[PDB]
């Protein structure tokens, strides 16, 4: 990012000496248009920019939904078969591997070490096998529970009770992979990343008829802000990808496996 | 990059311009640069929030199709989990959920379903399907035939009946959403307006430009022009979610991954 | 477009501005531009929200009247599933939800149902819903009664009958959503305030404008008031989405389509 | 209209401004356009975004009503198609649904309940309801009791208790949606601050005119002010929705339709 | 608060205006012109930004109202279907209210053993607090209060499911506010913001002074104070769980909804 500004006092110092010579050459530079131009392309970063939030915002709330379809799931268990606990042990493994194989999957990394650490390896072989483990993993986590309702153990009505838990955290899958392959772009977002480039080196070649020694103070100054603004939204357009921070997801597939057994009471210590 | 004829047909307005503005004085007509930033302050506000509605749309698309995704996965697999021995049920409604999903982008993109059809279905039903005036949500129709059967036949009670109901529910909602996106443009006044007062204002441009610039006129009035009609024809890139050529969404990708999900769902 | 009336009316006021140009130094009215660069930058803000608020109501609108057709089509797709035999009542059902497309396109745009809901149903009823304060609320209840009597018939059961009275809420949804969105203009004086300005700046602007442009105004103050005035009756159109314009809904053609759609070939199903 | 009381405070502004201009050197004050024209700017972006938060609250507060409307009818028709013998039922509800309508009213414009609760209810009911420190929370309750009852008779099962509880449920977050929107106000600043500063920017500003405009500095020094103060009172009638200004919601109206709307589907 | 930085930038104008006899004698000029531009910028990024923060205190005080609903209709369900059991009303009511005041506790990082002792016994207490997230084993002691029923044919499936719902309202609640809370919005939203418009207002007038003259002082500080307020009023939206005056008055909003739990289930506040 630091490159960026200091390719601009270059130009600056450039354009501070080769000023001399367009002199009795006739091309000439006002802050007018340039002015234009800056108010035209901070309109344009303002809206992209709000719409990388957008992007943003969709992903925390799309992983909120992991762990408050998770919990609920597991609290239905227990609140209407509460003696089932080889069930519950089961669905919870299935439940804590959907995070853990989410989050290796918009990330693109590798999934087998915490799938071993929590499933069966007959399963961890059938979900490596599919060519979409987390919805593999829903599907097994489905059949746990439509086993109780052959077993008789649930009804209909409380099977349809948990399903609709599956479903919410199948519209989560379905969700963060619909986020994850678009680019917002369409490579769209390289014209206005580029197109803040150019504008924020030819700007001193327009400054410095009026700022003289000022030029690379001024000049700097406003190109941190338009590039901040452009690279903090092109950020935010890929939230879960390489340009992301990995502390939330991180913290989040923890935090579900930490509530799915204390709800199961598997923690604390006996 | 219909774009790339006002692109340089302004290099030659700004030519024009330059051997040009000696008369000008004589002739009484100045072109400050004050009021051309007024109105192209004026434009770029239109032409963001115009931007705005389009990819607004574009995302509503890309959502859609998610759904399809989502509800057809889903659909899968509660009638796996509820009658896991019904696997003549299950390659039956697989194949009109996999069909769904090509008549409708077949539909969507004005191409012709019958191969996928009969590829997919038995020529009973690719006839019935096809002598209907609305196919798709005809296939949606004798995908709740099977689910409605199975319930006539005890195997589904009316509640788990109930469960895989709403799921054609969801599909029958993305069909709605998608004909709707395909018939309602974002007002041919909206991009019509916008796309004049962007042409006219980057033609005059370069003769207000003139009297601060001299020679540098075209190296700055082209770099304004092309970054107020990139703006304007990336709205007009995605006011076309459906096509079948460049950001327009990947609805034959999409078919695939839909097929393919539904496929490793039921083992083939 | 009353547009060009205006477009014009400031030509004629591009010329007087001309031809008092040459009274000014005399008359002592120094006049500048950029008071007025700030005056039109403030109106486009505000027309930028104000044409923004208006285009949510138009696709709010469509989609609304988008609700119908899903929530009709698979009210029909639930009859065909579930009592495949009854084609008696499914041709009284659909009797009454095509009626409701019909009603609701008359309603919005206030003109007179009866042709129409004698083309679709019994005269009896013909009566009573043009009896009713509300009719399209009318049309609801009698394909209620239709769904109601299936019950007590027994040939639906309490949940499928459950599962067709939702989408009988979706549609009363979109009833009230229309009633909303028409009863309830943009809160008044936005117009009148908002309307008033941009007339008012448009014709002064070419006074301000004369000293700096000489002859050009005309055509710089022509082309600054064609964009202020086609955004701002472009945002007044959509203000009122169920009108008879060519920009408004095209609520025939919609009927028409629903009315298809739900006799495909003729109310007959696989 | 306090805003005409505003406007001429800037005409006698403006006088001022003209005849205190000669002695600005005199005292070394040298006061430009261009850092008003930013400030001037700045204030527009700020009031924009503003007032288009207040324009959300009107909607919302709009629709939460839009919600009464519907939630009633669905819950009669459901009724009527349900149970259309039970007319003794019919009655009680609609009373009750229709008092609930009123009791909001009465609840969001601060105003007694006691003569529309009186006209609609039974004595032992309008002195429990009136009783509660929370009366269309208490209608509410008392309107599932109807419902609860029916299926404690019997005449409702589990499933079309349920299907009518749903709109129960309805009108209880229109409830909580109202008086949320009633107690919490746009956070004490935004309306506050930009009144501030929109207040004393027009004041200042033919000080920064006059230098420029010279004797013609009242006109566009009101109009600019007009423009501003304008867009600003739009945002301050619809801080509170649910008022009693002409550009506030007519809830009188709209209880009127409700309870109309009600009695026409019981043929009353 | 910011009446300092008000005051330092008079400073820096009365700093300023001693500073420009100077000025081309040690090689500067500075135009009004590139500060508006640079300007207009922050307030659009400012004007953007403020919106965000306002969405986030809008639905901080929305998820609170689902609160109340979702546990009024809680309330009416059981009153509506189990008019007798009303053991079984006291103690969900003592969960449901008991809920409210550990969420407003765990968003302000704060410690309910008080409150919970206050309307639970001991055994819950102790069972509550062992939990990684109280509330949510709150919520699942409510389910068991709710499950039991359901057991003994005093619910069906059909009417337990039905208030099983609210439940399911309650957790998404909680999710909801655990979501706003842990996340802030990237930190470079401030650090950026922060610092631009800082930086911004300090330099404004030495450019300003050309223009203005002694004059300086008073527009600098005006246009100062403009972009000022309208930063820290997205701070302020920025925590909405906090203790500041401007945020939400969480424990007004916690009686609020024990007073309606209460004057639903006959006893009076
Ligand atoms: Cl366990
Ligand atoms: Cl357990
Ligand atoms: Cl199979
Ligand atoms: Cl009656
Ligand atoms: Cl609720
Ligand atoms: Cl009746
Ligand atoms: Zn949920
Ligand atoms: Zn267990
Ligand atoms: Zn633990
Ligand atoms: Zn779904
Ligand atoms: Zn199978
Ligand atoms: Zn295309
Ligand atoms: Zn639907
Ligand atoms: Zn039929
Ligand atoms: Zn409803
Ligand atoms: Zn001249
Ligand atoms: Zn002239
Ligand atoms: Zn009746
Ligand atoms: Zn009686
Ligand atoms: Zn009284
Ligand atoms: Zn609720
Ligand atoms: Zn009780």
């Amino acid at each position: 990012i630091i490159f960026r500004l200091l390719l601009n006092v270059l130009m600056s110092i450039i354009a501070i000496i080769s000023y001399q010579w367009y002199e009795q050459l006739g091309i000439h530079l006002t802050v007018a248009p340039f002015s234009l131009l800056g108010i035209a392309i901070a309109i344009f970063l303002g809206f992209r920019n709000s719409a990388s939030y957008s992007r943003f915002v969709e992903a925390r709330n799309l992983w909120g939904t992991v762990l408050i379809a998770e919990r609920t799931l597991v609290r239905q268990l227990r609140n209407i078969l509460p003696a089932e606990h080889d069930a519950h042990r089961r669905i919870v493994s299935y439940l804590v591997a959907f995070s853990w194989s989410l989050k290796h999957q918009l990330r693109k990394t590798d999934p087998t070490a915490d799938l071993r650490r929590l499933l069966p390896e007959e399963r961890v072989t059938e979900i490596l096998a599919s060519s979409m483990p987390t919805n593999r993993i829903l599907l097994l986590a489905g059949n746990e529970i439509g086993q109780l309702r052959e077993a008789g153990k649930l009804s209909d009505i409380t099977y349809g009770l948990m399903d609709n838990k599956l479903d919410e955290l199948a519209h989560v899958l379905g969700g963060c992979e619909r986020l994850a392959t678009t680019p917002v772009p369409f490579a769209y977002t390289l014209i206005l990343q580029r197109t803040v480039y150019l504008f924020c080196t030819l700007l001193p070649f327009a400054l410095v008829g009026d700022l003289h020694y000022m030029t690379p103070f001024v000049s700097v100054f406003i190109s941190y802000t338009f590039l901040s603004w452009d690279s903090l939204a092109e950020e935010a357009e890929d939230p879960f990808g390489t340009a992301a921070n990995d502390l939330p997801l991180n913290a989040m597939c923890n935090t579900i496996e930490r509530n799915l057994l204390d709800m199961t009471g598997q923690h604390p210590l006996p």
